[PDB]
């Protein structure tokens, strides 16, 4: 009796909110515009044997999901306080008509399962789920058993066995989450239990395929960096079940949840810019923007996607520790205060138990946090996120772990180059929406900003579905110390002949880009987009050149051979349609600069060098670009690309096979960092080609004691020169050596 109802009104609670005065805002408008869709979706709703609303179908599946979502919309309008129809009788007994109508004509035992399985199996059961729920005792008996009766149908016990499939990492969480409301409102122990037991497997760190990594990294769909919508979508329903489970017999008491919470700060976090989670780990979600059945017309965005996993983080802190809620809260104080984009805190997709939980965060004794200045290479994923004072960047490659791009139902039909060395950026303290204000829609999709492409025309979906293209290769990855970092990419071109080694190393205030071994048979041009940024509607920022550089006026600048480099300005218009089936088809115009350089045809082992300065002034452009002393570039080519920044006391390495590059030497593929300060010096060494066979470093600069060095790392020599063997294994693990100089 009581511990089901007891667990039926604690999901309400975080469902529905609490604690919050209906007649205040943001509450009060959000609450009315709810009931303003609910009586909307009353009067146009249109019972047939193939839909329950106009233009929504039952095949495809996605018409179930609908009327459900509208279903839920009309319930929050019965069961809220301040939505014009709180308790009124007709809108009930139109709720109860869609609902048998859906029982009746396709969401019920008899129904073999056609299209998409997510419809089934995670979209509409959640929203019956959530309706029963709320509507529990005026559902009746017969209405509830035969809820639970559809879930049993299409979510079986076996789905929550095998940890396979579409049965693990957000998709697990998600298919629990139904099973679990299903054992509490059909009052079914086991299946909660089931439910509970099932969420195990979704905790461990993994090293191969879906789930977290120990580096931080997040993957779905086997091949596909995605913390920005799959991880969300995992934390949302952990945050959700580990609070309605807490204090039941069936709570979540499996140690590897602490995982889950550490995950906030090592995973999520680093990818969330002033509101916005980096488009690098948004996969096929970069194609939404405006959603065609989406009835509160809000833009899918990096700020979206970003209020997403802010909104989960906060379900999430409730059952953290109070240090790691302390530290949670001050981070989301200070998203909050810095996206100016989307201002959080009146979001038009929260609704009001959202905004009542951001709302108390905001209101909360404490100090917003800033983002820590430093680096971070998810390199499971193939991602890094660099944050210096002047700016924020977010760079995305690609491997034989890790797809080119996702494409699916529909959506993100042209990304084919989002994973060849594309490198996003943010210039600090300016508004941060390059990424968010129609980019998408309006991009040359064979010049995303930072990769080196081969012209050739593609096909939509080019590669395949579902992170199905992979480049065949090994070398990918990078060494950090936390603050700088080396890190390259073998690139193999999307449907292409293309072979490139591009490097990065990511500085104080830059970061310097080195390509190498440029070779195409395709017959067409090559090119590396030096840049290709949004300016707006109507922008008219100024491009300024020299000799051997560019700036662009509110943005940054580039170092690079003027009279190799090629720019356009250009107007772009283009609607979210182009690249979504399921996006609305209105179309707006975008003003570009775009920067590259061209190969030619045919290239055999080009090259080239760029430095990229994020924020920086024109006149700090064009002293670097005029500096002859402050890089040196050691080597760039097809063995061998290296970097010496006396100004940081860094050389800086990626030997894409056994070599020298000026005072390092190296037995096998390696990405090192070497850092002096004064009287000592750090070394840090990776293996990106993951064999994890031994490989010695020699680093030659007088060495007189070994200060400290990790158990993978054995001291060889030191006097002239020091003298490494590293056992590296297969994950690219940077390890360390401090030494004492000489
Ligand atoms: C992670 C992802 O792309 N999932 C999609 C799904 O979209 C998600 O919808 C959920 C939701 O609660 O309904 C929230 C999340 O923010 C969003 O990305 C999409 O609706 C379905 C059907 O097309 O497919 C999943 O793969």
């Amino acid at each position: 009796a009581d511990p089901y109802d007891a667990l039926r009104r604690r999901w309400l609670g975080i469902t529905l909110g609490t604690g919050y005065d209906p007649a205040a805002e943001p509450y009060a408008s959000r609450l009315a515009e709810t009931g303003e869709r609910a009586r909307e979706h009353r009067a146009t709703m249109a019972p047939t044997p193939t839909s329950l609303w106009p233009g929504h179908p039952f095949d495809p599946p996605a018409g179930i999901t609908f009327a459900y979502g509208r279903l839920w919309t009309m319930t929050e309008a019965y069961v809220q306080e301040g939505t014009g129809a709180t308790g009124d009788p007709a809108l009930l007994a139109d709720i109860l008509r869609g609902l048998d109508h859906l029982s009746a004509t396709v969401y019920h035992p008899a129904t073999t399962r056609y299209g998409n399985w997510w419809e089934w199996q995670i979209g509409s059961p959640r929203l019956l789920m959530d309706i029963t729920a709320a509507l529990y005792d005026h559902l009746g008996a017969d209405r509830v058993a035969a809820a639970c009766a559809a879930v049993d149908h299409f979510v079986p016990d076996a789905m929550l066995g095998a940890y396979t499939g579409t049965s693990t990492g957000a998709n697990r969480v998600d298919l629990c989450r139904s099973v679990a409301l299903r054992g509490v409102l059909g009052r079914a122990p086991a299946k909660i239990a089931l439910a509970r037991d099932a969420l195990s497997p979704v905790f461990p760190y993994v090293t191969k395929g879906d789930g977290l990594y120990a580096d931080g990294s997040f993957v779905q769909h086997t091949w596909v960096a995605y913390s920005g919508t799959y991880g969300q979508v995992m934390l949302d329903g952990l945050g959700r079940l580990f609070t309605l489970l807490a204090g039941s017999e069936w709570e979540v008491t499996d140690p590897g949840r602490q995982l889950v919470l550490d995950s906030v700060e090592h995973a999520y976090a680093p990818l969330i810019h002033d509101g916005l989670v980096m488009d690098t780990v948004n996969g096929r979600a970069i194609s939404r923007g405006y959603l065609k059945s989406d009835d509160l017309h809000v833009m899918r965005s990096d700020h979206f996607h970003g209020q997403q996993l802010i909104a989960a983080m906060a379900v999430l802190a409730g059952g953290a520790s109070n240090a790691e809620r302390e530290r949670w809260h001050a981070r989301i104080k200070g998203w909050i205060e810095r996206d100016t984009v989307t201002p959080v805190l009146t979001a038009p997709q929260f609704p009001v138990a959202d905004l009542t939980r951001l709302h108390a965060i905001a209101d909360a004794p404490g100090e917003a946090a800033p983002e820590p200045v430093g680096h971070h290479l998810f390199a499971a994923m193939d991602r890094a996120v660099h944050r210096r004072p002047a700016f924020t960047a977010g760079l995305a490659m690609a491997s034989d772990r890790i797809a080119h791009y996702e494409c699916g139902n529909g959506e993100n039909p042209r990304g084919w180059h989002t994973g060849a060395g594309m490198l996003t950026w943010w210039a600090n303290g300016t508004r941060a929406d390059q990424y968010t204000d129609w980019f998408w829609p309006t991009v040359d999709w064979y010049r995303l900003p930072g990769t080196t492409v081969s012209t050739k025309r593609l096909a939509d979906r080019a590669g395949g579905e579902w992170g199905a293209p992979k480049p065949d290769v090994r070398w990918v990855g990078g060494a950090t110390d936390g603050e700088y970092a080396a890190v390259g990419q073998h690139l193999k071109g999307l449907g292409s002949t293309l072979e490139a080694r591009k490097s990065w190393f990511f500085l104080d205030d830059a970061v310097v880009c080195l390509g190498a071994g440029i070779t195409c048979a395709d017959g067409v041009p090559v090119e590396t987009v030096v840049d290709n940024r949004n300016l707006g509607e109507g922008g008219t920022q100024a491009l300024v050149r020299g000799r051997h550089w560019a700036h662009l006026e509110g943005h940054g600048g580039w170092i690079v051979p003027g009279g190799a480099l090629r720019t356009l300005r250009e107007d772009r218009t283009g609607a979210w349609s182009d690249i979504n089936t399921t996006s609305t088809t209105e179309r707006r115009t975008r003003r570009w600069q775009t920067l590259w350089l061209d190969h030619g045809t045919d290239p055999a082992g080009a090259d080239y060098v760029y430095t990229v300065m994020p924020g920086a002034s024109r006149a700090a452009l064009a002293r670097r670009a005029a500096d002859r002393h402050w890089l040196t570039v050691l080597a760039n080519d097809d063995r061998r690309q290296a970097v010496s920044v006396p100004s940081l006391g860094l050389t800086a390495a990626n030997f894409w096979q056994a070599g020298t590059a000026g005072p390092l030497t190296t037995t096998a593929g390696a990405s090192v960092l070497v850092r002096r300060r004064g009287r000592t010096a750090t070394l840090r060494v990776s293996e990106p080609p993951r064999t994890g066979e031994a490989l010695e470093i020699v680093w030659d600069h007088p060495v007189g004691a070994v200060l400290r060095a990790d158990e993978t790392v054995e001291i060889l020599a030191t006097g002239r020169r020091l003298h490494l063997r590293v056992t590296p294994g297969v994950v690219c693990t940077t390890h360390e050596c401090e030494v004492t100089l000489s």
